[PDB]
C-alpha cells in the first residue's frame, strides 16, 4: 500500500476515527483532479487509497475534512480542513505515510517516506 | 493590522525571511478569489496584508510558498507549500496571527486570535 | 533581553497568560541549578528572565508548568509540564526565544535564535 | 505492550532508527527512578519497554537522546534531548504510545492513549 494517511487527535489523545480524506493530483491542466478518498478506521489510519500502478510522479494534495469531525465531538473548530500539498515519487516509487495531528486552532503534518 | 502571518524555520532555528504568502477568500461562486499577498520581513513577519474594512467574515486560505525558500537555502523540499484554510470573523472582527513552523518533511500551523 | 519564552494555547487559539516558567542551568556538579523563573504576561511572553552578563554558555532546561494552567481553564491535562533542554551561547552570545505551543495531549517547542 | 515510543525525523522524512530512549518514574522520594530504556528499531518504534504488571499509576518522564542521533547523521543539533513528563494509568491501565517528531531546532510530542 503506497500511500496511507494517519490522523491523530491532540485534544483527546487518540486516533481520529471516521475522518474524511480526499486526495487530488495536479493535472497537465494545472487543475486538481480527484485521485482517491476514504475515511480513517478505528486506528486513525486509511489504507487502500490507491495502487502502486495508479500512484505516479506528480503533485498531490491531501485534504482532511476535520471540521465535521470536531463538530461530531461537540466542538466548533477553526479550520475548514487540514491540507498537505507535496510532490510524490520524484525519485522512483516510495511508500508514503502522511500523518496529521489535529487541535482546534492548530495542526501539524509530516510525511514518513520508505 | 487584522491579519498577520509569521513564518519560522525549524531547520535553522530562525525567522523565514522573504517567504511568499498568498491569501485567498472563498467567493459566493465557491471559487477562491485572490485577497492579499506579500513576502515576510527579516523578522519572519508579514504585516499590512489587509485593512479591517476589507477583512470580512468568510473562509480564507493562506498559502505559504516554502519550496522556493528551501531551494534558496540549498534544500530540495517535499511540500509544494504550506496551506491553512480557516473561517474568519465569524464572531465579530478579531486580530488573527497565522503562524507556521517549517521543516523539509513537516509543518505546523496555528492561529493566535485576539 | 537574551532569553525569552513565549507560550501559546492550541485549544483556545490564544496566548497562554500567567503560565509558570522555570529555567535551570546544568552545573559542573551535573546537577540542575535554578537559574531564573517567572510567569508569562497577557501576550503569552516572559521577558526579563536574565541579563546578558548572567546568561553564559551551558546546558539549560526550560520547564513550563502547564498542568496548573489547564486546570485553571477547567481542563485535566496529561503532561506534568513541558520541558525543553538545550545548549546555549555555544557560538558566542545570541538572543533566544523558546516558544511552546500547548494542547492537552501534545506539545511543540521551537527555538528562534538571532 | 502498555508503553511504546515512536520517533520520527522531520528532516529526512523517515523513522529515527537506533535512537536511545530512557524512561524514569517519580518515586515517593520525589526523585526520578530509572524505569526502563532501549533503542528504537528500523521502524522508529520501541516496544518491550515494560509489562502491564510493572507499569503502574505514577508520573513518568520519557527522555529521547536526540543529540547523538543528529551527530550520527552529520548534524550539530540544539537540544540535548527531547523530554516528555506525563501522569499514567490514573484512570485504570491504558496502552500509551508516546510519539516524537524531531527537527534540529524544534520538536513535537504527543500521546496516543487506548
Ligand atoms: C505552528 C507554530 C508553532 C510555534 C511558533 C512560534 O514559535 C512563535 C514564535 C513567536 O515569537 C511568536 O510571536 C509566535 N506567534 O505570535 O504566534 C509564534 C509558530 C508557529
Ligand atoms: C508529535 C508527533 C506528530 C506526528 C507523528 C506521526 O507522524 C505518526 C506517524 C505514525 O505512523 C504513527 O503510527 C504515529 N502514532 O502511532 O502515533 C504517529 C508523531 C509524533
Amino acid at each position: 500500500c503506497p500511500l496511507m494517511v494517519k490522523v491523530l487527535d491532540a485534544v483527546r489523545g487518540s486516533p481520529a476515527i471516521n475522518v474524511a480524506v480526499h486526495v487530488f493530483r495536479k493535472a497537465a491542466d494545472d487543475t486538481w483532479e480527484p485521485f482517491a478518498s476514504g475515511k480513517t478506521s478505528e486506528s486513525g489510519e486509511l489504507h487502500g487509497l490507491t495502487t502502486e500502478e495508479e500512484f505516479v510522479e506528480g503533485i498531490y494534495k491531501v485534504e482532511i475534512d476535520t471540521k465535521s469531525y470536531w463538530k461530531a465531538l461537540g466542538i466548533s473548530p477553526f479550520h475548514e480542513h487540514a491540507e498537505v500539498v507535496f510532490t510524490a515519487n520524484d525519485s522512483g516509487p516510495r511508500r508514503y505515510t502522511i500523518a496529521a495531528l489535529l487541535s482546534p486552532y492548530s495542526y501539524s503534518t509530516t510525511a514518513v517516506i520508505t
